[PDB]
This record gives C-alpha cells, structure tokens and sequence, in this order.
C-alpha cells in the first residue's frame, strides 16, 4: 500500500513572520485502482481547513504520489506545536496519520564564531573564512555569512557535524580572494535561530 | 541479478610512502543457485594472480556476495595504472568487468592551512584551529594537523567538499584550549597527497 | 672468479614519489670464457621481474662486468625492506647473492643551521655561509642550500663528516660575494631526509 511522509516548515519562514511557514504531508506508493487520496489536517488534535492537498502525481514504481500542505501559524510552530496530517486511501488498510512539531530538542543559541584564513594562506590565490557554528539546537537554523550584515558572494558551508559540544556545528567555508581578506574588511557571519536573541544574531569578522 | 563494485585503495595507502594500497572488487547480489564467482585480474591490461579472491558471502536476500582483491605499487598507482576485475557468474547475463585506477583528474598539490582560531571564539573556554586543506585533487587526501611539524590529533575532518577554486576543499578542526592558541604555539598541519613534495607537506600556524 | 656490488637508490629518489628509485647489482670480474651472467632478484625474500640487467662490459684486468638493476617501491626502500641480487656466472664456484636495503642504522631528523659569515670577511671580496645539518642519521639525505627555498649558486658542500652528536654532520659552504650577504638575503638551507616531517625542511638565513 500507499507510505505517507510528513516534512516541516523551513527555518526562516517559522522565525520569519513576513513569511509563511508550511508543513508537507507526502504520500507515496498511491494505487492506480484507488489513486484517490483524503487528507485532514490537526493542529495539536484540533482539525484546521487552510491545509491544502497537492496534485496527485505517478512514480517511477508505477504508483501514485499525493501530498498535502498545511499552512501553520508561527506560534505554533515555533512553540513545537504538533501538527497531524491524516491520509486516507483504498488501497490503504487504515488510515495512515502522521504528526510532525519543530524539529524535537531543547533550542539552544548558536555560538558564532569566524575563524580567520592561515597566516601561510597568504602565498595562495584565495583565502578561507570559516564561519564556526557551533552550540545551536535544532538544526532549525539559517547561517548568514556577510560583511558587516550583508550576506557574502561565495561561502561553502559545511554539514552540521556535531561539535565538542554535542549541538550542530557546521563551517560555512566563505572563500575569499586574497585581497579581501588581507585588506582588512569586516566581514560578518550571522545566523538565524529562534534563541537567539533577535532570534537572529551577527558576529563580525576582520583581519583579527 | 549480482551486481559488481571496485574500489580504489584506501587515500592513506596511496599516499603514505610506507603502506602497500590494493584495489578491492566487490561483487554482491550473487545468486544461490549458481553461486561460484570467477574473478581475474589485469594490471593495465595485463592479468596478475597476486590479486586473491576472497570469501563467497551470503546476503540476506538470498544472495552471495563475491569480493577479490589486487594490491598495487605506490609508483604504479600513482602513475595512473589501471587495475581492472573480471567478474563471471551464471546469475549474470554477462561477466562484469571493473577498473580502478588513481582517481580519474587533474591532480592538484594539496594547500594546507592551520586556520587560526576565530576572534570571537576567545569568549569560549575551547577554541577551534582548522587545517583548511583546499586546492586538493583528488579526494585521495590524508589531513593531520601538528606541532613543530609533529603531530596534533583533537582535529575533525569535515568532507572534502568541493572549493570556489574548483578543487576538493576540508576542513580539519583541531579544537584546542584557548590558552594555546593565546600562548602562541607553533602548530603545524600535515596532508598527505600524490601532487606533494614526498606527497606530504606541512604547513605551520601560531598567534 | 668474479665479484658482485650491489649499490642502493638516491636517497631524493626513495623519498620523492614522483622519482624511481632503484638498487644496482654489479658483477665485476667476469671471465670472457663464460661471460654469461644470470641475475634473480627478490624483495624481502620474495622474486620479482621489475629489474634488468645492464650490458657486460670488459673491465682492464680482461674480464667482464656485468650488472642488474632492480627498481625498488617507495614504501620496499624507505621502510628499510631487503633487496636480494642473485648472480650466476660458469666462472663462479656458487652464485653470489647481495642484498641492500635503505642505508643502515636508526632514522634522526636533521638538524639544519645556516651559519653566517665571519664579521671580519666582510673585508674580503665573498663571505661564506655555512649549512650545518646535524643530528641527522643515515647518511641517505639531500641538502639544499638556497634563497628562501630556492637553491643557490655556490655551495662548497663538506663531506659527511660526524659531529660532537655521533651524526653525520657536514656544512655546505654557501660562499657568496659580499653584496648579497651584506645586502640581507634570506638565503636558506632546506634539506630532505626520511626522519624529517615532509622528509623536507628549511631553514632561513639572513644577515642577523
């Protein structure tokens, strides 16, 4: 029968409210037979009608994907309200329910450190800067290498790897030309997450 | 049906002069009812037998999982010999062949950067050196941060993901009280690679 | 009857991966009567087929020389690994086996000092700079007077001569004229050696 994939909002829009967060219930695995799909919609067990079915759509297995959105309130997501997204189908013994909330763990704010490029870096074409994320839970974040507030042309960020510290770490790698580096600019690595103060935070970095 | 996979050795017994790489055939999916797997080996063409065969092992799906192994000289792996596995079993439509070589472009010499610790990770009791290694390539990498040109070992290595320089990049997070940094040791970072002098270079950092 | 030498690899050529590195078996003495000579080569006890043998060649006692070379792996030389040359010649009584491995004795980093010259040659026409590599052991090494990591013009190299450490040390007689010592070149000895981080170092020298 038909498998059902519940996915949550995106960072942003959760800590952003000029924007919108969401969450996604996929069902996979639809009969061509009984391609109909039911979905409803509970925020923390009580039915809400702004959710929204997408269109049916056949995989490569040749079955029926089927997905539904729901729009959550930042609130309640933010604050780890649970969101149930109920499925039904006939090729489906029972209904399948699945319930998705901000991605489960105590916040915590993320330590933002820039580490400078290598003294010995200087003799090459271009320089890493090496935004230090380290100490954030959830993974429900948005990292923001910049100068002086304004996000940056080129970094490579790293995947959050566990730190020393048991949260997330990653390094977003802004790779920099000698000459803005050596030059001196102020650069700055923010990061967005909902503890942080501001739930979003900027620390600067220089030839420092 | 089997399928068939050949891996290269492992970068460090590339790349360290006193290891001896060999390249690893890996066949899976191998039926019960015909399950002998017939595996010959060729050095740049040419079929060798100090390539082995190892143990027939069975999945759980019912199936046999067939591996044989072909060691490879440093100067022959790194010069670009191909190594190549013939695989036969009844369960295949055809024999399957694979072959592994140094990983197939431009080799690029290793840049090795010891990163100092960021300005605003001093508000921590820890602070994080990474050995940025960029301008590498291939992937075939060993990182190794040091001191004195001597080894240091609280480092992470993040992937060697790919850099704006169009090369593999990592990161090397050797993590270190503040105090060291502060103190100014003479750390180092080593990388083993094919494109290094001796394939091996280290570069230092301290405040 | 004749004789067998069996001479090992430059040391740059064990420690350089993109150099080969080879040990030359030489059969000297060989008659005219049976000047066919037969060469086996083994690796740690082990027969290989990547060695040759060099053309016979009439020596000035009227016999003949005759010699094998067997290239040898980085990781066979530098881990200390044994080569074994067999020769067979009618005018021997038995074959003459010889084997060689990287030069004998326990691996040191060598100690690399560029002295400067004397204050009082500064009267004279060229000052002399002195590379002292000590503490370095076995003798398999290269020592590379340079500017900055660039080699130089003129080094007077002394032998291998052992030091007050039980090393081999030796100077190599950087000698140049004033004006480039006087002037404050970062002239600069590296040395490459097995027992060396990167089996390569440098050292700096200027006018200090």
């Amino acid at each position: 029968g038909p498998s059902v994939f519940l996915f949550p909002p995106k960072p942003k829009d959760t800590l952003m409210i000029s924007r919108t967060p969401e969450v996604t219930c996929v069902v996979v695995d639809v009969s061509h037979e009984d391609p109909e799909v039911q979905f409803k919609w509970y925020v923390d067990g009580v039915e809400v009608h702004n959710a929204k079915t997408k269109p049916r759509e056949e995989q490569f297995n040749s079955t029926f994907r089927v997905v539904s959105v729901l729009t959550v309130l930042h609130q309640d997501w933010l604050n780890g309200k649970e969101y149930k997204c109920k499925v039904s189908n006939k090729a489906l013994p029972a209904p399948i329910e699945k319930t998705i909330s901000k991605t489960k763990g105590q916040p915590r704010e993320p330590q933002v450190y820039t580490l400078p490029p290598s003294r010995e870096e200087m003799t090459k074409n271009q320089v890493s800067l090496t935004c230090l994320v380290k100490g954030f839970y959830p993974s429900d974040i948005a990292v923001e290498w910049e100068s002086s507030g304004q996000p940056e042309n080129n970094y490579n960020t790293t995947p959050p790897m566990l730190d020393s510290d048991g949260s997330f770490f990653l390094y977003s790698k802004l790779t920099v030309d000698k000459s803005r580096w050596q030059q001196g600019n102020i650069f700055s690595c923010s990061v967005m997450h909902e503890a942080l103060h501001n739930r979003f935070t900027q620390k600067s970095l220089s030839l420092s």
